[PDB]
């Protein structure tokens, strides 16, 4: 049955946030993206420190000292050779409907959401 | 053949922002949910005139003072007798992914890509 490594995004193609940019720059960049979360690295683009979703930001006008890194959830890591079928029933029951996918030796590869997943399954049938 | 009555998110469990609120009860709202998209009414919970997401309200943030109402966009309004079928058409074919569902007209529902799609991975 198909794997994760069929779907992903693959890493080049990400929308990443780098926690050192300032809010007003975090702002712009998620405003320009049609994408409601975000991996978020620090120091280096493979140094993946959460996820960011982008209506957390909202709360700045909700507390007064804000700290966005307190905003940044784990991320889920999966391999690339995940099935479908079985990533589909996990994500249905988590919290989490986007994971960072990782190769074979733990690196970075790529992203994948529920609708991806949706999307191939319905695609092969 | 199924339709979107079937599948539909029922008009009790949307989660739906009413335009004129005060601010700070928008932002309550919407960060409690789990929701990225609202549909938007005014006045009466019925008038449906578009639809938030929730991403745009950052645009405040940088201007405080803008037309709330400027960042609505429109809705689209589907009968619920449409095929399930024809509809993932119509979406895969569309960049927006959310209908309001009418009855046989007044509002009764709400659907997405993603509903149609798990509906289909269900009847494999
Ligand atoms: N941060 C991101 N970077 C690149 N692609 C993404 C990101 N988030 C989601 N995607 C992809 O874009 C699609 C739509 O997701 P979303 O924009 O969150 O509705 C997903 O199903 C993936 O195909
Ligand atoms: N404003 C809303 N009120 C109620 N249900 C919604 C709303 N937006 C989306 N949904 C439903 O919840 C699912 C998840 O969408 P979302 O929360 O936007 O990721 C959708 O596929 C719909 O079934």
């Amino acid at each position: 049955e198909r794997t994760v490594a069929d779907i992903m995004v693959p890493r080049s193609r990400m929308d990443l946030l780098d926690i050192s940019q300032p809010l007003p720059q975090l702002l712009a960049t998620i405003i320009e993206t049609a994408h409601s979360r975000f991996p978020v690295y620090e120091d280096d683009r493979d140094n993946i420190i959460g996820i960011l979703l982008a209506k957390d930001l909202l709360r700045y006008m909700l507390e007064p000292a804000l700290d966005i890194r307190s905003l940044v959830r784990p991320a889920v890591f999966i391999p690339e050779v995940k099935r479908l079928n079985v990533l589909l029933r996990e994500f249905r029951a988590s919290r989490n409907h986007l994971a960072i996918v990782i190769d074979e030796h733990g690196g970075i590869s790529g992203l994948v959401t529920m609708e991806d997943v949706l999307e191939q399954i319905v695609g092969d049938i």
